[PDB]
This record gives C-alpha cells, structure tokens and sequence, in this order.
C-alpha cells in the first residue's frame, strides 16, 4: 500500500524511517483524472518493490507540503533519498516513473 502522508510531521516521520531507501512521493489531487488512472499501477508497484518507500500527498489536504515543494503539475512525483531531492516527474507516465525509480534507487 502507498502510505498517505497526513501532515508535515508525518512526512518528516516517513522520511526518517525510510533510512537510506529511495522515497517516491506522489503529489496528487482528487480532481486529477490521470492520477486516478495510474493509482492502481502505483499500488502494485509498492507491493512488488519493498526496496522503495512510496508515499502520496493530497495537495488539497496537505496544502503547505505542496507549496513548500513548489508543485505545479498534477501529478508530480518527487524522488528523495538521504534527505536530498534527487529528481522530479510531472504527469502520470508510469513507464517514465519506473525508469526514474531505477535511475534513483
Ligand atoms: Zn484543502
């Protein structure tokens, strides 16, 4: 299951518990159709790939997280590791997501 971050404290908590693992954060909105389409594929990915932490952020429930990360496209996937931002992906391209997961893990 992809873990839904609840607030900033929760977000910091998940980043620390990830250790040295790649963390992929799906910034999404409930009005976003592509986000709904890739959502089941992202679920199976998190079930298949325990070597990566998959989080998601509802931009409308966690507005300040979205603004701190200057989100501008829906969806946006942020790639973080050991406290550093490594990469970003705009849009719901699942094959590019898989390629960026492999690149950054
Ligand atoms: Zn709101």
């Amino acid at each position: 299951m992809v873990y839904q971050v609840k607030d900033q404290e929760d977000f910091t908590k998940q980043l620390n518990e990830a250790g040295n693992k790649l963390v992929v954060i799906d910034f999404y909105a409930t009005w976003c159709g592509p986000c709904k389409m890739i959502a089941p594929k992202l679920e199976e990915l998190s079930q298949s790939m325990s070597d990566v932490v998959f989080l998601k952020v509802d931009v409308d429930e966690c507005e300040d997280i979205a603004q701190d990360n200057q989100i501008a496209s829906m969806p946006t996937f942020l790639f973080m590791k050991n406290g550093q931002k490594l990469d970003s992906l705009s849009g719901a391209n699942y094959d590019k997501l898989l390629e960026l997961v492999e690149k950054n893990k």
